[PDB]
C-alpha cells in the first residue's frame, strides 16, 4: 500500500489546532521552549494521538450540558460529553476530550443552547462566550469546563455547545502561549497520555510549521497558531493507513504549473517536518505549491538547504 | 477506480453548514425544488455552485468594511475571496464561494485586524448576523451588509465573519433551506447555478445528510439537509475517478456484521436516491457507512429502504 499526500494548496488546507485556513509556511529556529501540541498529531500510518480528531468543527469546540454556577469569574460550569454526543470517559487514554485546546489562553466564541426534556423544549439562545484554559475551572480531564458569558440572565442548565472563533490574551496578564499545555485536569496534576514532545535532531534542521493568523478579540496579538501537518493530511492518513516504510518521508515542495521542485523536507513517521535552515524564515512560496512524497529515507538523510 | 472515504456519520461534515451530520433523512417528493448551491460536487471532481474544499469556508465571508448607512443591515463588508484575494463579479459562479444558499439570518461573529497606517494590527471582535433576505445582501455584486452588537467599536478594516447558526429574521422572513436568496439586488436572477436535483425514477426520493444546527432564540429545529457531505467532495476532487456511468450504486453496511443494509444511487452529479415513500428519518447503527457497489444507470431497481 502505496504512502500518499493529498494534493492541495496552501489556501485548500484547514490548521489542525484552530478551525481556520492555513496562511503560510514558517520555520522556527530552534529554542529551548518544547513543541508538545496535543491536537493535529497523527502518525503517518494514520494512527490519531493526543487529543486529536477529524472534524475541522471539533478543533477547539465543547459539547456537553450546564449544570451549575459559581460565584467566580469562570461562572457556568460545563458538564462535557464527547463531541459527537455520546458520554465522556475520565479514564479513557487521552489527555482530555478529543477537540479541547491544547494551549494556554483564552478562547472566545460563542455559546448556543437547544433545550430538552420538560423545560420549553425545543427552546434556544446563542451568546457570545469565553472558555479560559488558565482557569481552575477548566479541567476537561475531569469532565468539565467552566464559562464566561457576556448576559448571565439568559442562559440554563440545558445542552450546550461551545463555537470557537479565535482566542486571545487574557486580559488580567495571562498570556496566550500556542506551545504552553494547559492543566487538563487542574492546579497541582499533571497531563497524561499526552502525545510525544517533537524537535528536530539532526544538526542544521529546524520545524516547519503550517501557520494561520487566527481572529483576536482585543488588542494586537498576532493570532499566531502554528500546526504540526494540516487538517486534511491527518485526515488523509487515517484513510489510508499505508504502512510507514522508514522513520522518514522524503517530500518535495512541487510548482505544478512549472513542474519544478522548489525546495525539499522530512515528513517524519510520528507527523512532524524538518527542514534545513538556520533562522525563522517565513517562506516565500508560490501560491499554487503543494507537497509530493518522494520516497522512503531515514534520519541520517542530508536535505538540500532551503 | 471510483470510491468513497470510509467515515461514519459522526465523522461527516454538514457540506451547507460547518457542523457534523445527525443523520439520514429521505424526503417525500413536492413541487418545491432542490437546488442547494453549497454542497455540490460531481463524482469526477467538479465541485459546482458556491462550493469550495474547506468546511471553514461554508457560511463564512472575508472583506473590507468600508461604509455604513442607515438601515437595519448598517455595515457595507466589500467582500474577497475566502483565501484573500480579490473578487472577481465577472467569474461563472452564483456568489463568491462559501456564500450561504438559503433564505434565512446566519448568525456568528464578525472579527477584525487593521492593516495600513491606522493601528495596524489593532483587532476586534463581536456578535453579528447576516440576513439574506436583506436588500443589500447582494454577494455575487461583492458586497453583504452586516448587523452587528456594539456600533460604536468597529472600522473601515478587514473583516471576518464567523458563522455558528442560523435563525427565522423577525417580522415574517422565516429560515428556508431550500429557497435561494437573490445573490445579486431584487428583480435579478440568480446565475450558474448548480442544477436542480430531482428523482426521476418512480418509487425513488432524495436521501440527504441531516444536521440540527444551533439557533439563536425561539423553537426553530435549525434542519440542514446537504445531498453529500464535505468530506466527499473532499475525496472525488482528489480521485477525479471518471465516472462509468450515471449512478454508482452504494450499499449502506454495518461493518461488523458484515451485512448491506440498504441500497442507494449516487448519480454522476452528486446527489443520493433511495426507494421510500415519505418522509423518514433514518434509524441505522452508529458504525455505518456507505460502500460503492459498482456502475449501474439510471434504469436500476432499488431493493425497498
Amino acid at each position: 500500500k502505496p504512502f500518499s499526500l493529498p494534493i492541495l494548496t496552501l489556501s485548500e488546507l484547514t490548521n489542525s489546532r484552530f478551525p481556520v485556513p492555513i496562511d503560510s509556511l514558517f520555520t522556527a529556529q530552534n529554542n529551548v521552549l518544547q513543541v508538545q501540541c496535543q491536537n493535529g498529531r497523527c502518525t503517518l500510518d494514520g494512527e490519531l494521538q493526543g487529543t486529536t480528531q477529524l472534524l475541522p468543527s471539533g478543533i477547539c469546540a465543547f459539547r456537553g450540558r450546564v449544570t451549575a454556577q459559581i460565584n467566580q469569574r469562570d461562572r457556568w460550569h460545563m458538564q462535557l460529553q464527547n463531541l459527537n454526543g455520546t458520554t465522556y470517559d475520565p479514564t479513557d487514554d487521552v489527555p482530555a476530550p478529543l477537540g479541547t485546546p491544547d494551549f494556554k489562553g483564552v478562547v472566545f466564541g460563542m455559546v448556543s443552547q437547544r433545550n430538552v426534556g420538560n423545560d420549553a423544549p425545543g427552546s434556544t439562545r446563542a451568546q457570545q462566550a469565553w472558555v479560559s484554559t488558565y482557569s481552575p475551572q477548566f479541567v476537561p480531564k475531569l469532565g468539565s469546563v467552566n464559562l464566561r458569558i457576556s448576559d448571565n440572565d439568559d442562559f440554563q442548565f440545558q445542552p450546550t455547545k461551545f463555537t470557537p472563533v479565535g482566542v486571545n490574551d487574557d486580559d488580567d496578564g495571562h498570556p496566550f502561549r500556542q506551545w504552553e499545555l494547559p492543566n487538563y485536569s487542574g492546579e497541582l496534576t499533571l497531563n497524561m497520555n499526552l502525545a510525544p514532545p517533537v524537535a528536530p535532531n539532526f544538526p542544521g534542521e529546524q520545524l516547519l510549521f503550517f501557520r494561520s493568523f487566527v481572529p483576536c478579540s482585543g488588542g494586537y496579538n498576532q493570532g499566531i497558531i502554528d500546526c504540526l501537518i494540516p487538517q486534511e493530511w491527518i485526515q488523509h492518513f487515517y484513510q489510508e493507513s499505508a504502512p510507514s516504510q522508514s522513520d522518514v518521508a522524503l517530500i518535495r515542495y512541487v510548482n505544478p504549473d512549472t513542474g519544478r521542485t522548489l525546495f525539499e523536507a522530512k515528513l517524519h513517521r510520528s507527523g512532524y517536518i524538518t527542514v534545513a535552515h538556520s533562522g525563522d524564515y517565513p517562506l516565500v512560496v508560490p501560491a499554487n505549491g503543494h507537497f509530493r512524497f518522494d520516497s522512503w529515507v531515514n534520519q541520517f538523510y542530508s536535505l538540500a538547504p532551503m
